[PDB]
């Protein structure tokens, strides 16, 4: 019913690039890696 699981709390460590909310900082970074253009891109995603 609801788009994804997004409860309440503190998600200030969200990706300022795309806008993804993670549980912790370590998670955010591990993701921001896809923004540095280092990893091998695949499908079309903004
Ligand atoms: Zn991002």
């Amino acid at each position: 019913g609801s788009s994804g699981s997004s409860g309440t709390g503190e998600k200030p460590y969200k990706c300022n690039e795309c806008g993804k909310a993670f549980s912790q900082t370590s998670k955010l970074a591990r993701h921001q890696r896809i923004h540095t253009g280092e990893k091998p891109s695949g499908p079309s995603s903004g």
